[PDB]
């Protein structure tokens, strides 16, 4: 089997991407944030505290003939940005882009933090990291990908995120028309439950490539590119007037600037992030200070190849017995 679904930016900054997902019978379609940095599929629901729902589409398990309470199971998750959610669990039929999993754990939110309430465009998350990170207790549950894997033509999914445009998540096949050149594969460590890999270095603009190992995660659920302070300082030093602002919470730059590109290494291959991808616009409406898309990972504890980086590539998440990651230009 295979699946193919379009993923669409939630706003003009590509802050996140939503993908329609069919849950239950008859189908209830919710727009979920596919997150390769976590491993819970959770939704706004008829159980979510009413004051914490503001415009989201909810899953109502009582209206699904295939929903079953997973008795005694609860979940609770906290994300890197400080947001959180928690609740109980149903199993139900879940389909993405024509690919159907029966018996999928659908985590129903009883509580969500303010960041989720305030984002009316995201109806929940669909985790695509390794199932060892799943938060359901006392019986840990599998991700949609883990459940689908055995049925897939090939044990892979791909992320093809757009810059200010829709893109695609495919399951079970590699679309050889969706990228240019060849795909370069690189080793993955699953020790922390993430799609963790080591970049071979970087360049700023037209500068020389610096060969250096940068361990980090491929995380579709993180907006920006978070790298070591040394790397980030070298990038912003090439932008006149750029500075790190503790009051704003990172590097800012004059909105009048033209940003240089940023290149990262994948083995001997190179992925180029155009300068425009690194512009996240005014810090507040009407400001001439703009927020940078490359930020320091210092104090996160991990480097994160978020959407800024991933959208510059066609990315293969290979979930074979020995997992790997592939990157191609596009």
């Amino acid at each position: 089997s295979t699946g193919s679904a379009t993923t669409t930016p939630i706003d003009s900054l590509d802050d996140a991407y939503i993908t329609p997902v069919q849950i239950g019978t008859p189908a209830q379609t919710l727009n979920l944030d596919f997150d390769t940095g976590s491993s819970d599929l959770w939704v706004f629901s008829s159980e979510t505290t009413a004051s914490e729902v503001d415009g989201q589409t909810i899953y109502t398990p009582s209206k699904s003939t295939t929903a079953k309470l997973l008795s005694g199971a609860t979940w609770s998750i906290s994300y890197g940005d400080g947001s959180s959610s928690s609740g109980d669990v149903y199993t139900d039929t879940v389909s993405v882009g024509g690919l159907t999993v029966t018996g999928q754990a659908v985590e129903s939110a009883k509580k969500v933090s303010s960041s989720f309430t305030e984002d009316s465009t995201i109806d929940g998350l669909l985790g695509l990291a390794f199932s060892t990170l799943n938060t359901v207790s006392p019986t840990q549950q599998k991700t949609f990908f883990d459940n689908a894997k055995a049925s897939l033509d090939s044990p892979v999914f791909t992320a093809d995120l757009g810059y200010h445009a829709p893109g695609t998540y495919n399951f079970g096949f590699i679309d050889t028309t969706a990228y240019t050149g060849s795909i370069t594969y690189t080793a993955v460590s699953t020790k922390q439950g993430f799609w963790e890999w080591t970049s071979t270095g970087y360049a700023v603009g037209s500068g020389t490539f610096k060969s250096t190992s940068i361990d980090g995660i491929a995380d579709t659920g993180t907006t920006l590119l978070y790298l070591p302070a040394t790397v980030v300082s070298a990038y912003w030093a090439q932008v006149s007037g750029a500075k790190s602002s503790s009051s704003v919470g990172g590097y800012v730059f004059p909105c009048s600037a033209t940003l240089p590109s940023f290149t990262f290494g994948v083995g001997s291959a190179r992925i180029v992030i155009p300068g425009d991808y690194i512009d996240f616009g005014p810090i507040s409406t009407g400001s001439s200070s703009c927020f940078g898309g490359i930020q320091s990972s210092a104090g996160i504890g991990i480097n994160i190849f978020g959407d800024v980086a991933l959208k510059a590539a066609f990315v293969v998440f290979n979930g074979a017995t020995t997992p790997t990651l592939g990157f191609a230009s596009k």
